[PDB]
Formats: structure tokens, sequence, C-alpha cells
């Protein structure tokens, strides 16, 4: 069922679109969120193992979206072991940090065996190009069509060597708004242009934040 970011459609809207996207509306653990009281505390370290792969490059219509089909990618944090199944990006950013908004926020979408859900944020701050993105900015599709293998890359190096993250749970930001989600955000940020935002929101025809959810009784961990 079709959902969007402006008209009727809007995200204060998608729990009366389908009885299946209730929760984006009824539900008390939603992202994203406004991290601005933490609780200090002891988190396990994440270990990335990304590597260079052959990814797939899709226009969903919402947003720009690096897919893998093949596994590799993993991250591990205490103990499991979580696979990359594919990254996309969100202009302006979903989540803040003390009322602040950044440019541009990555998502990495991961599963483990358990089939548990985790995603790792990376906001972008104004500054220089990215360089590292430019592969994909250049094959993005501005269309909702797929730019397939005949694209290699390597996620390892949009990630810092500074891997200190905010801990919470909350859900999907987008339609059906699952909870059930772990979420890491990234205290280090990289850097984009403005020329760069723009081009993602040609091609996804809008921008695709959702607002803040209230953090209710959830505690973020830094
Ligand atoms: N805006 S965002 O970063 O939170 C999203 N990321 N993934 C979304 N939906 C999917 O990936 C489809 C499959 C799926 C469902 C539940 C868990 C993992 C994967 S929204
Ligand atoms: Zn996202």
């Amino acid at each position: 069922t079709h959902w969007g970011y402006t008209g009727h459609d809007s995200p204060e809207s998608w729990g009366n679109l389908s009885e299946e996207f209730r929760l984006c509306s009824t539900g008390k653990n939603q992202s994203p969120v406004n991290i601005t009281e933490t609780v200090s505390g002891k988190l396990p370290a994440i270990k990335v193992n990304y590597k260079p792969s052959m990814v797939d490059v899709e226009n969903n219509g919402h947003t720009i979206q690096v897919n893998y089909p093949e596994g590799g990618n993993t991250l591990t944090v205490n103990g499991r072991t979580y696979t990359l199944k594919q990254f996309h990006f969100h202009v302006p950013s979903e989540n803040q940090i003390k009322g602040r908004t950044f440019p541009m926020e990555a998502h990495f979408v991961h599963l483990d065996e358990n089939k548990q859900p985790l995603v790792l944020a990376v906001l972008y701050e104004a500054g220089k190009t990215n360089g590292r993105l430019s592969s994909i900015w250049n094959v993005m599709p501005m269309t909702a069509g797929k730019v397939k293998l005949n694209q290699p890359f390597d996620a390892s190096t949009l990630l810092p060597k500074r891997l200190k993250y905010y801990r919470f749970a909350g859900s999907l930001t987008t339609p059906p708004c699952t909870e059930g989600v772990s979420w890491l955000v990234l205290k280090t940020y990289d850097h984009i242009d403005q020329a760069q935002a723009e081009k993602f929101t040609r091609a996804v025809g809008s921008e695709n934040n959702r607002p803040v959810q209230p953090l209710n009784a959830r505690v973020v961990i830094e």
C-alpha cells in the first residue's frame, strides 16, 4: 500500500493507510529518536568485517538502497554475528543528537542467525564532497529501477575507525514500522556536500525523514 513523506500518504497518516501499518502510530518503541538524556554504560565493542563485494543498487521510490545478495559482510558485537543485508540513506537524517539534525543519515541493516534486526547509523555533517560514496552516486538510478552487479563496493570505507555508539531499541522508520530492532548510532560523523544531498533528493523525489518519536520507557546508553 502506497506511502510517502507528503500529501495524504504522510508519516502522521501511515497508521490509517493499512491495518498492517498500525504500529507506526500505536507503538511505543518507535524510531527515530532525539538522543538527549543517556545513561553512560559499558557497551561491547563493535568488530566490522566488511569487504569488496558485488552489490545491487536500487531506487525504491523512497530511498537509494545498496543491496547485498551474498553474506560475508558482517559485524560482531557481544559474541553474536550480524550479516549486512543492505544499506540506504535518509536526507535529511532521521535520528538527532540533542536536537541536532544532520544533512544525511546512512542505515546499515543486519540480521543474525536468530533473525534479530540491527541497524547501524552513520550521520553525515556538512563538509567536503564524500569521495567514498561517489561510486554509488554515479550509478544512482533516478527512477524506480536497479543497477546490477556491475558494481563493486567496499562498505569498510563508510565506517569510522572509532566505533563508539549510542545504543537503544526501536523500530523500522518506514511502514510497517516493525519494532524489535536494535539501534547503534555511531558517535563519529562522516561528511557530505550540498550537491550530493540534493542529488539524492532529486533521485528519490522527496525528503525521506520520518519525525522523531518519543523515547517513552526507553534509555539510550552512551
Ligand atoms: N529506515 S530503516 O533504516 O529503519 C529500514 N530498514 N529496513 C527496512 N525494511 C526492510 O529492510 C525489509 C526487510 C527487513 C525487515 C525487518 C528487519 C530487517 C529487514 S526499513
Ligand atoms: Zn532507514
